[PDB]
């Protein structure tokens, strides 16, 4: 027992990371048979980055101008091409570590590992959400652009997140791997809005359910509620309205636990009234919503990789 | 800027990861030169756990009663050794993947990170503290004894824990590497009393330094105070003492911040004895204590492995 915010294991991601530099400036790239992935802002200086027309930034750059070490090895850049916010650099090699691996463009509300790393090599791995507004709130020093967030199912990694912002803010904004931004976020040093920010439900009765399995039950109370009932408290404390989608989704965790979803929800609507009183749940003092219906079954079924 | 829990990159420990199966019962192993290292527990049933004589449980064990397997790969079985809670076995092959490593048996309060896995194949990481009690809190299901953590420092993994039991508790109790229990505990199916648990205050109070470096300052205060008035308020709040080692260590981040630690302590004082009045700190509702001065200035500096 016991239940924990736990990344994947970063390993096969690991084998992946590369130093990219061009010119003065050096960020992480995403080696993956003979192809490197890194943000597009590496040709920038700090000035291009107020307003960089980066087209025209590209043209003025050759092969030989990106310099990629994996480690040691230094690989040979033999063809280049801009994606959306990405390049895509040829190199000569197919990387001999390429994992099993899928892009996909991931679903607010949704859950990965980040590995975040400098100047080519892995300092740590953490799990986030992606924020309803299209943010993440992650850890993200200077030079931690083309850390990547990624899913395992198996031997499969699936990439769904490259770094590279951080907002006036101090959350972060980035790209799938086909370089297309996760929200409206451009690849300029602007003041840009992230819009209103709201509480993943669905995340959140996961997470009492975990509580619930966990022995952590004091919150489970006498009442029910409805669907309509409970997205009246819902808009009331800024949380994603529930649909019949996110009820199935939780069908598992309800069978398992014996709750109906909508006995959970009234639990939920009791807590956002009346706050927590001074007491915990599975070791947290307010509501926790970064993890997955998927991610608490996880957890709790002791799945593995490789 | 931003700051998160975040574990060690797992893939050097992933390397190391074997089932070990002897009879009915499979668990972990950790693979390093031409060693495996896993919990004596697995020459049990369910039945021996209650009192097991291990000494004559493993007179009735030769080389070939131990299966041991890394992923694909069956490994030979060649010598068989218990050193206090652990078995070594000795086999024919040196783990190609063994990383740079050292056994180190970790201080009360210090944080590794765990890779929790089921037989034999990394399910997660996680980062977590050395309770001032010798628990952890973790999150292990059944199967996962024999997961390992460990800290890293560039190329070197210094193994630090081996997972053996949950007490009736919930809580988590394990060995170092040479299979001495950390605190008071056997590796028996019975009642163990863990003791009353403090709050690692060195680690909050590193906590509150990484609070002021990204921004959040609402919690400084006014007052100062001494070391004995501070540690007055520590007794009341079941607060570990804090020492002049604990002020020293707190040095750099005291000289980073401008925030002498007695004027920290002063800050921490008032959320002690005032709470936190509805507000937050780095997303957290209540007073974090699994990060040491060592975490908070790795994370602050963007410090690399390899």
């Amino acid at each position: 027992s016991g239940f924990r915010k736990m990344a994947f294991p970063s390993g096969k991601v690991e084998g992946c990371m590369v130093q990219v530099t061009c010119g003065t400036t050096t960020l992480n790239g995403l080696w993956l048979d003979d192809v490197v992935y890194c943000p597009r802002h590496v040709i920038c200086t700090s000035e291009d980055m107020l307003n960089p027309n980066y087209e025209d930034l590209l043209i003025r750059k050759s092969n030989h101008n990106f310099l990629v070490q994996a480690g040691n090895v230094q690989l040979r850049v033999i063809g280049h091409s801009m994606q959306n916010c990405v390049l895509k650099l040829k190199v000569d090699t197919a990387n001999p570590k390429t994992p099993k691996y899928k892009f996909v463009r991931i679903q607010p509300g949704q859950t990965f590992s980040v590995l975040a790393c400098y100047n080519g090599s892995p300092s740590g791995v953490y799990q986030c959400a992606m924020r309803p507004n299209f943010t993440i709130k992650g850890s993200f020093l200077n030079g931690s652009c083309g850390s990547v967030g990624f899913n395992i199912d198996y031997d499969c990694v699936s990439f769904c997140y490259m770094h590279h912002m951080e907002l006036p803010t101090g959350v972060h904004a980035g790209t799938d791997l086909e370089g297309n931004f996760y929200g409206p976020f451009v690849d300029r040093q602007t003041a840009q809005a992230a819009g209103t920010d709201t509480t993943i439900t669905v995340n959140v009765l996961a997470w009492l359910y975990a509580a619930v399995i966990n022995g952590d039950r004091w919150f489970l109370n006498r009442f029910t509620t409805t669907l309509n009932d409970f997205n009246l408290v819902a808009m009331k404390y800024n949380y994603e309205p529930l649909t019949q989608d996110h009820v199935d989704i939780l069908g598992p965790l309800s069978a398992q636990t014996g709750i109906a979803v909508l006995d959970m929800c009234a639990s939920l609507k009791e807590l956002l009234q009346n706050g927590m009183n001074g007491r915990t749940i599975l070791g947290s003092a307010l509501l926790e919503d970064e993890f997955t219906p998927f991610d608490v079954v996880r957890q709790c079924s002791g799945v593995t990789f490789q």
